[PDB]
């Protein structure tokens, strides 16, 4: 069996470059059209992956010859697909983006198969859940899904992981059952309710989340930090002085590999600064999966730096 | 060999119902996307196949698990995909059709491999093109790719037919190469100066047309009916008592039957007929390119109709 489980969702992101912003009525031309796999269960797991792990992930994918385009191109990736399952006449979810390029970007995005992770969707999994070490979860499934995934860990003993993102805000009930949290500033706050820009307000959100029944609370204060709270001791990490590229998965590697770190016996402060290096090589990187830096790199760098 | 030849696009209409016209900045949670084969020269091509014609498909589609799997499709619909020219390292062309849930669309036209498709691409298919009784062909492709297309095919004795779709203003050179021609309201005032919206004005755009070498002018207008303009002997004809839906495939059916006809010796003025009747049955179908009824489908409509 299993040690490692990613819960969460894959979907496709079509790319598209256009020559402005739309409007009603007429069409654009546009160019350099691609499509890079994303959605952050998806990341958030192939960045485990290259690092070894023992991984397993829960996902819904569909059967629009892409989503098994996916479950095999996860599955050499060292991950186990045995709990991504294909749905059937439903695709897998998707990203819209005409690009500005001449000023931001429209974001027109779907969920489809993603809306399948429900409580039933997943009771053979249950059988991982438990006899798995950990669990890793983010917040582009259905809660329904993504909290009888928690309670069956809990009752039988398994840390569980939530990136909030994308930001929403969810019910005390199932962040009493988290054993972490990697929000992000802007995120983080609708969580709670505390803008975070310096560290001591960057404590009153740990507390005032802590005070939820959560053991561990690392905000991602981004550029700068990681603000890490083992019961209301808060800290800092400085960062990475680095060139940087991009947004892509960074936040997807950096908390995939916070969890990468986890597993291999390191205490937590040893992973951020091993997960930030995944956040900084992969930061000079771009792309989506392209991104992603193995083991071989992120030990080197750690090296490099010193 | 076959005796129609078709030449035109192909496109993948990824289309998703949007609850919001875009904006910029944030995202959007959309629902019930879906992949639509299209493109003009495409649905022509599987419309003229439906009738049980001899067509061949002169085209530009990628690598893409698509632009594979619709030439595979193609043949399961009876289709020469001899012309079917691939094309490696890229995608085939598609159409980002944005709902607005309501209010208005936004259509999102990329290039892709509807470009390849110039007169040095098509050199080997002035075999397929010359013996070859039809030329159906429209304008979603190169200029420069049909330009070469039509001379050849008239030097051959092959007949020519030019569905101006999209609208655009063209030179001459070619349009003296054209047999027949196809415009509706649009179209006119983009090459001949004309905003046509009756008898006595649509006698006049057309003139131009056989000004600039044009014989028979059959302009389209979708509710009120077709316009003919046979070297100035010309009528109003009756598309029968229906609507339009999905006009989509509509003017893409009419095109594609139209020339289906001429092909198995009906007299020009019974084609036109024939024609309305397919575009009647598909305009009444929800889908684009799955909006093409079956020939005794047609067959029997006509019958049940006078």
């Amino acid at each position: 069996m299993n040690k490692l489980v990613v819960l969460g969702s894959v979907n496709a992101d079509h790319v598209l470059q256009v020559p402005s912003f739309p409007r009603p009525g007429e069409t654009l031309h546009g160019r350099n059209y691609q499509v890079i796999p994303g959605g952050k269960g998806a990341n958030q797991a192939v960045a485990a992956a290259r690092m070894q792990a023992d991984v397993g992930f829960i996902a819904c994918v569909g059967d629009d010859s892409f989503g098994i385009n996916i479950r095999e191109s996860f599955k050499l990736d060292g991950i186990n697909t045995a709990g991504v399952k294909l749905q059937p006449n439903c695709p897998t979810g998707i990203a819209m983006i005409q690009v500005s390029d001449s000023g931001e970007n429209s974001i027109c995005i779907s969920a489809e198969a993603n809306a399948k992770l429900t409580a039933a969707a997943i009771e053979p999994d249950l059988a991982a859940i438990r006899d798995a070490r950990y669990l890793l979860m983010q917040l582009e499934t259905p809660l329904d899904g993504i909290l009888k995934a928690a309670q069956e860990a809990k009752t039988a003993k398994t840390n569980v992981i939530l990136n909030p993102a994308p930001a929403r805000e969810l019910p005390d009930e199932l962040l009493k059952c988290v054993d972490l949290i990697t929000p992000n500033e802007t995120e983080a706050e609708v969580l709670t309710g505390i803008t975070v820009y310096d560290d001591s307000s960057a404590q009153q959100a740990a507390d005032a989340l802590h005070c939820k029944g959560i053991e561990i609370v690392i905000i991602t204060l981004g550029s700068k930090g990681v603000w890490l709270s083992q019961n209301g001791r808060g800290q800092r990490i400085p960062g990475f002085v680095v060139k940087a590229t991009d947004t892509t998965a960074a936040g997807d590697t950096f908390n995939g590999a916070l969890v990468t770190g986890l597993l291999q016996e390191m205490p937590l402060e040893s992973a951020i600064k091993f997960a930030h290096a995944a956040a900084a090589i992969s930061v000079t990187r771009f792309g989506a999966q392209t991104s992603i830096p193995t083991r071989a790199e992120v030990e080197a760098f750690l090296a490099e730096h010193s």
